[PDB]
């Protein structure tokens, strides 16, 4: 079927594929690496966007917040430094460090009609105070949307 | 077109404007002003939701 114009349905659509102005979501959490009684995110998540669509889309990475810490023990500071590497496409595109005030990653990746597969690599990795306490660092959920762009619904200039 | 009851497709639907129970998104960055080796975030940005 090929319309023209204005589909009103008055009842239940059900539909398997919808190529529309929706929102698409993923989400996941950084693997943790522990010993003892103490965890932190250590590890790689990659996010794949396949080309399925015939107009360019915005993958917005939602603000992804990475924190390191420091320790003072018998006067010696030691800090455990929690480093974010996005990839593009095997292409640096982010590195961030942490060490004590929050960091906030949140971007744009401009993804266009029939270019290939997008895929975002998250890796982070985080430092020990010294070789007997492990590190003690933060970093939230990677959650990645997937938007139309110049759509009619919401406009941003 | 116009339905009065359920229309199922076991295709691909492709629609440009989709109107109910849906979530719509946009997003952009703050125009940075620079100089020498240093940019900060300075300027304006504007979200327009119509009401349709």
């Amino acid at each position: 079927v090929t319309i023209a114009e204005n589909c009103t349905i008055n009842g239940t659509l059900r539909a398997e594929k919808i190529v529309g102005d929706i929102v698409k979501a993923a989400s996941a959490a950084f693997p943790r690496q522990r010993e003892s009684s103490v965890d932190w995110p250590s590890g790689t998540r990659t996010v794949t966007v396949t080309d399925d669509h015939p107009f360019d889309r915005q993958i917005v990475v939602l603000p992804l917040t990475f924190r390191g810490s420091k320790r003072t023990v018998s006067g010696r500071t030691t800090y455990s430094m929690c480093y974010l590497k996005v990839l593009m496409n095997g292409a640096v595109i982010y590195d961030g460090a942490a060490n004590e005030a929050v960091q906030v990653f949140s971007r744009i990746v401009d993804m266009p009609a029939g270019r290939g597969n997008v895929i975002l690599t998250f890796t982070l990795t985080s430092t020990r105070h010294s070789a007997d306490i492990p590190p003690y660092t933060f970093a939230s959920d990677v959650q990645v949307m997937v938007i139309k762009k110049q759509a009619l619904g919401i406009s941003v200039v």
